[PDB]
């Protein structure tokens, strides 16, 4: 075999580029596509297009248009720009509103620079933002804002965006703002940070700058103060004839006024009635009301009667958080993805005044989402499809007959397609499908009424010829068992496989709570040139604590993280080398924030079994780490709680023990998520005991480590440390 | 050979160690000197002793003690306790004063917890001291204390006390204030950071410290907001305990209250007459003011006829400040150390009336220091013997006849001994001579009237037979000629050296101005273990920009830091490999602070010299260095003075040539003195290039890496990364 193999380069420099086909829907059957710089829109039923945006447009806009986003009657397009990134979701930018009847830029009224956020509402084309922590509302572009809010104040009172830990850990996004369906009503949040403590980092900028800034940001750590939340809905509808619309606020459930809780859910059921779900700092207590307009009074009432409670008695509340509800038309009753009995996450159908729900799923799998529903039926992915906790299909269920479920996916190529999304036209009358493996993803366009396959719109052809003359290497997903339990594995393969040599070994770890690191997902990434160019075997686990496999396995780690799953890493190299083709003396271990922190605790454990190993971005200890997430697994660090657990799983106590290893630790000055705080906490514990690590800090780089120099030179870094440590040359 | 070598172990535990005679003078013939923890004092004619403190006398004080501070008229000692450090000077603690006639602990108006500093008066038993930035004096230890000022406030008004800056770069003390010479008056220091900009990085501390502090401290970066200062004497005999104490300004000269400006000295010439040294901001204009007591007005009065000038044309004033003069027992004439018209530093001779002085020494070496002046002579220590810049002899000079200078220490033991320091008794009756190499450290005591040696003090005979045991390296020192100029190197050279051999070479720089690191002291440290055990030379040189030498060479890179200085190792090196006994395949290059910067800027270079090399806490850009020493050498950073070549002298902009080179970069997390800042930028541009590099952080270690094991892990992790450079195992 004299092709040549995928090198280091060749994943630094995307020589071999995954084609994806990214579409928005408009409407019930037409998509927007940007090809060649101009935005095209299709007619979903025949395929034909025309121009919606030729890309010569806003040539002599005098600035670079980072996005755009159509208003839901086409009437407008907002042009973002001057895009400054916050954290994993949060920016600012400037806007611009474009009038595509008249072709013209509205240059009146205009969105101030530096907002923070933008929506259109859902009908018509009124606008909601965020400027300076308060909200405004345009009923027209060209007009003036209406001001919601006037608490707003940095670092302190946030309304309509979330804070830092609201925005990574419980709405994975900025946005706290929900316009009603027909955009009558706006209900948002406001947070209260005025007693979170502040993390305070260097950065350092560029070379320029004198002295260095200190960031500053309320950020909760683990049983400190956290934020408090307040809800409130006003009617938009009355802004042009009262000066100041009233917010009416809706207050929590006195279940969950007794003591700290989060707002984690907001989900509209119809133009007059609100679902809001709260959950307890103690996360194993949820309660959802339901809650109506009272046009009388103008206030909003929760009934007791329809009020929902959810609870665990074995762990938390929901994978990450309580899932939301789905409801049907009259907003009667809805349908939500809850434990069942047996701790699988199924399918319940519920009546809002009535407590018992129904499940209409049930087996030894799980519901991943509910997709979309109609009238008729329900769509959603799961991982029953040949019992594989790792591949994902879309399904479709009678509503009159829960005997009646068709797998939509499940046999289109199911050779190459194992693991689906779905995005669905607005009132789902057509579904794009998206298949991410086991092969090269393949893009397909589907029309609901009958079905049946419209045409592919993507293949991924040109890469497939290109990565024919490639010595590409393999991936087996299967699995072993425990103690009469499965659990699942990936590994990554080098060309020309054989089973009769010994090959070196590197597990790739991430093992936090719901993870899930064996799938049937495709990937050119590190392991993929580590694989084919070095000949190593990269392989992953997925142990106790893993997700979509029941609450047995999930909760298994319940107030205990850094035992079971770091334990059953160790032990699942033991069990690779078991297999034969594997040399005992070359295996090592690597991993990035959660697999960080597994990564280091393997590497303190005295096993014997990992020659070296690599953390980047590592949690050290659970008192550093953000409160939501934290607690969510390990309840509060005080003596009446948990605090012994939390001061017997730090990494810095087990700092002897790498005396055994080679340790590369890697960590952003940035980091507003991992706090560098948790490295430099590891290398002075190391230091204190006289062992010898090798180290590399990355000035002004977060979390992700990912701009383009700095992930070039990271795995460059990572790269030459795994050959020394395997003698490769 | 079956003796063992010098091993880093030895380096690292300190198991060679040399021995000292660290004596305090008392009197003209009396010192103190601790033995087992006990105080003795000597007398110095006939070397009896007797026991001043015993070291049982406080077992039973509770704390440990940290220092002591025996009141010159031997009535009572200050008990050092609670230390807690701050800058290369400055520190907080408690004390309490031991009433040695009563054998008895004072306990009414104690000295308060956290107090800055403290010091007795000169004579008797007065006590002056700082706390919470504000100065007291206690006329008794017992008695209650006088506030002289009320305007102390944290980092803003420092009372008797000095800012970041004027500790680090103009007293070399945290101290100011200055008693005179039999206590009667007080003077004092106030600086003023009001607008000074803060350096803020993080402090990590302990594990238990669940968010980071950040530390600040108003630290004027080049070009920045600078302290200003005010100077007041105040009388101790006439406090009142019904009035608050009146303190008298001296304001600076006109001359300099143009402008931004430094105090640079404070000397007590008699009991009623000080001298004031300032220099302005651009620091080769510096001025003495010599002010006298008026007992009918109760004012100082600074006569213009008694004002002294000094300037440079080449450079700045003095080799790192202007020097201190010595004043005669009437004060009506003093000796002062001047660069001469032709840059040579020599002693000048000033009345206090006249504008011309005397010059007393000339030649083409350099005096070092004023040791000690009485009516028929003068003593101080010179480069002379030999023409050797790095060596250092006591002489003294005839008053009456200037042609009449006696070298005292030069052939008392020239094999042994060719570096000396002195400390002479109150009236220069006796004085001790430490003779710190080339051979082992040497201490004895002689009597000036006839200049006998009275005795051997320690002569580290014990250390001797020990080294008689391990393979020790030797050291030569000589001189390479570049264009009719001597320039002088030493090398470390491995045991049982072979010039018919090749041996790897690294260079040790530090090459700041006025810098030397080619000398004759005899030094137990990390190149000893390189050559004894590893078998690599380790060279220094002292090119351009180098002290002791003349201002030619010196003055060489005024306005023009990293050009001659890092070409002049550069050329070094070149030479140095073409000796015949170098392998010009392994030299490497390291250095600390100056000297990483200097490693930097040479690896950064494109000569192709150097294979590897280590920067410790290095500058890389002039404008993150602190005003009073970079606009020493470099002026200010503006367009109309020197911004381009501050902008020029950047490691950052040689990073693409950082490609054929390994490099190690090392720095402490809480450096207050090179900041972190500065490495980091650094790390970014050669991220930003493409150039992989290695790197090591030291959590909450500052600028000296000094704490045991950080110390030890630095020192280990080089070891490694030198070794491996060179093949070595
Ligand atoms: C965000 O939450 C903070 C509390 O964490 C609220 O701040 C608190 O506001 C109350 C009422 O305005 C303040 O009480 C007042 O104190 C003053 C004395 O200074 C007194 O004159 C008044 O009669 C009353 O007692 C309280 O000082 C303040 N507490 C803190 C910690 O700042 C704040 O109002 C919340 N903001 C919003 C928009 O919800
Ligand atoms: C330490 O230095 C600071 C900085 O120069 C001194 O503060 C300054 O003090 C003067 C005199 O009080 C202030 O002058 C005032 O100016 C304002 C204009 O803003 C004017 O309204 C008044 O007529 C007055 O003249 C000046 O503002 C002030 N600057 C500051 C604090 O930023 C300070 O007095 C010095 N402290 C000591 C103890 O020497
Ligand atoms: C050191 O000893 C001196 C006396 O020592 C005598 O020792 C002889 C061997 C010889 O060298 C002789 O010349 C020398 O004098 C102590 O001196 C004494 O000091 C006290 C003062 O408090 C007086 O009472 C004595 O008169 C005086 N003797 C003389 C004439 O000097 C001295 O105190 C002692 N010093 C120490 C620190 O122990
Ligand atoms: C719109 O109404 C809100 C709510 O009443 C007003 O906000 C209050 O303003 C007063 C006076 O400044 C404060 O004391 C209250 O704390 C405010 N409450 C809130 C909820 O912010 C707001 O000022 C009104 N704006 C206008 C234009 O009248
Ligand atoms: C969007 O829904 C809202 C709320 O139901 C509608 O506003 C109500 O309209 C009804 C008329 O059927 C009236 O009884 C009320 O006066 C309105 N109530 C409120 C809360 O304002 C609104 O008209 C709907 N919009 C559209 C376009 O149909
Ligand atoms: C929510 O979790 C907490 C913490 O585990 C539970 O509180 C425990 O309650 C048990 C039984 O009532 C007590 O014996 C313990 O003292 C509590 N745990 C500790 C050690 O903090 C609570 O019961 C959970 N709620 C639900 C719905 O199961
Ligand atoms: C000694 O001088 C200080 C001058 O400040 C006096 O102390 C201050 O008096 C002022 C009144 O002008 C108060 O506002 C302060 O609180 C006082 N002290 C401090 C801590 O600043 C003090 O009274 C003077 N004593 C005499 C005898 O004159
Ligand atoms: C310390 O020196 C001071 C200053 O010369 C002496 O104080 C003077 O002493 C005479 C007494 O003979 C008085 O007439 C003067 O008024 C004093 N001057 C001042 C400024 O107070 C003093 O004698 C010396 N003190 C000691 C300890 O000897
Ligand atoms: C102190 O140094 C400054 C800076 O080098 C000197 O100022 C320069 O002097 C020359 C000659 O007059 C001028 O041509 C330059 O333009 C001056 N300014 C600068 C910023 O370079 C000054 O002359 C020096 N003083 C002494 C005593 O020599
Ligand atoms: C798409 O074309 C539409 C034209 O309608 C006919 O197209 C023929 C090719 C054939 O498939 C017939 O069945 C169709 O009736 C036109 O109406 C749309 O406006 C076009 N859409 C866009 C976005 O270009
Ligand atoms: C602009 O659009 C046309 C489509 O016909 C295309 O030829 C051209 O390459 C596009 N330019 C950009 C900006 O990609
Ligand atoms: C946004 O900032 C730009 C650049 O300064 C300015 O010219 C423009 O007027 C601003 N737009 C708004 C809405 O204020
Ligand atoms: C204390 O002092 C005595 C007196 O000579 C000395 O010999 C002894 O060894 C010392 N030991 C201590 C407590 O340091
Ligand atoms: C110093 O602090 C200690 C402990 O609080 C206290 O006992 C002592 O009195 C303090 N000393 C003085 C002189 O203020």
């Amino acid at each position: 075999d004299s092709r040549k193999t995928y090198t280091l380069t060749d994943y630094l420099k995307n020589t071999y580029r995954l084609k994806l086909y990214s579409l928005r829907w408009i409407s019930d059957h037409e998509y927007l596509y940007k090809q060649e710089n101009n935005i095209l829109v299709f007619n979903a039923e025949y395929g034909n297009s025309s121009v919606f945006l030729e890309n010569s447009t806003f040539d002599e806009f005098g600035h670079s248009i980072n996005d755009y986003s159509i208003s839901p009657d086409g009437q407008f397009i907002l042009l973002e720009y001057n895009y400054v990134k916050q954290w994993r979701h949060s920016y600012t930018a400037s806007y611009d509103i474009y009038d595509l009847n008249k072709r013209q830029l509205i240059t009146e009224e205009r969105i101030p620079n530096n907002t923070q956020w933008v929506t259109w509402s859902p009908v018509g084309h009124k606008l909601a933002y965020v400027w300076n922590n308060d909200i405004y509302v345009k009923i027209e572009p060209n007009l003036p804002s209406y001001r919601i809010t006037w608490t707003g104040k940095e670092d302190i009172i946030y309304n309509g965006i979330t804070d830092w830990v609201y925005e990574e850990e419980v709405f994975s996004a900025y946005s706290a703002l929900w316009w009603s369906p027909n955009g009558t009503f706006l209900a948002y949040a406001q947070f209260n940070d005025t007693e979170v403590p502040l993390i305070e980092y260097s950065f350092y900028s560029d070379e320029s700058l004198q002295y260095p800034k200190t960031v500053r940001v309320p950020y909760p750590k683990a049983g400190a103060v956290n934020p408090t939340v307040k809800f409130f809905v006003v009617n938009t509808d009355s802004l042009s004839s009262v000066t100041n619309a009233t917010s009416i606020q809706i207050t929590a459930p006195a279940s969950m006024l007794i003591g700290d809780h989060y707002l984690c859910d907001v989900t509209w059921a119809t133009q007059e009635r609100i679902s809001l779900q709260w959950l307890r700092r103690i996360q194993n207590y949820s309660v959802m009301d339901i809650c109506d307009y009272d046009e009388s009074s103008g206030r909003w009432n929760c009934l007791v009667a329809r009020q929902h409670i959810e609870m665990s008695t074995t762990g938390w509340v929901g994978r990450f958080r309580p899932s939301e509800p789905h409801f049907t038309l009259d907003g009667n009753s809805f349908y939500k993805i809850i434990s069942n009995e047996e701790g699988y996450r199924h399918i319940c159908y519920f009546q809002i005044d009535k407590k018992d729900c129904t499940f209409i799923t049930k087996g030894t799998w799980e519901v991943i989402g509910i997709e979309a529903l109609t009238s008729d039926y329900l769509y959603y992915i799961s991982n029953e499809y040949k019992g594989m906790p790792g591949g994902r299909n879309l399904y479709k269920i009678q509503l009159s007959d829960y005997t009646k479920v068709t797998c939509l996916s499940c046999e289109l190529n199911p050779e190459r397609c194992q693991y689906y999304s779905v995005s669905f036209s607005k009132e789902a009358k057509y579904y794009q499908l998206r298949c991410s493996g086991p092969g090269l993803p393949l893009y397909t366009l589907h029309s609901s009424v009958n079905d049946k396959g419209l045409r592919v719109l993507e293949d991924n052809s040109a890469l497939d010829k290109m990565l024919q003359n490639v010595q590409m290497p393999s991936k087996k997903l299967d699995f072993i068992i425990l103690n009469e339990t499965k659990f699942w594995y990936q590994m990554i393969l080098p060309p020309h496989f054989d089973k009769s040599k010994k090959y070196p070994l590197l597990l790739d770890v991430y093992a936090g709570p719901c993870s899930q690191k064996a799938d049937t997902v495709f990937r050119l990434n590190w392991a993929t040139y580590l694989a084919s160019t070095e000949n190593i075997i990269v392989a992953s686990f997925d142990g106790r604590g893993s997700g979509y496999q029941g609450d047995k396995i999930m909760h298994a780690i319940n107030r205990r993280l850094g035992t079971f799953e770091v334990e059953d890493q160790i032990e699942a190299a033991r069990q690779f080398s078991k297999m034969g083709f594997v040399d005992n003396k070359r295996i090592a271990i690597w991993g990035w924030s959660y697999g960080g922190y597994v990564t280091s605790m393997v590497l303190g454990s005295g096993s014997g079994v990992f020659k070296c190993g690599i953390a980047v971005a590592p949690v050290s200890r659970w008192e550093y780490y953000d409160s939501v997430y934290t607690e969510r697994y390990m309840g509060l660090p005080t003596p009446e709680d948990n605090l012994d657990h939390y001061r017997n799983s730090t990494v810095m106590s087990r700092a002897e023990n790498f005396k055994q290893v080679e340790y590369l630790l890697i960590h952003g000055t940035a980091d507003d998520n991992v706090h560098f705080q948790q490295s430099a906490q590891i290398s002075k514990a190391l230091v204190d005991v006289g062992v010898d690590f090798q180290a590399m800090w990355y000035t002004d780089e977060d979390h992700g480590i990912a701009s383009s120099t700095a992930h070039q030179h990271i795995y460059t870094h990572m790269s030459h440390f795994i050959k020394q440590c395997f003698s490769l040359p």
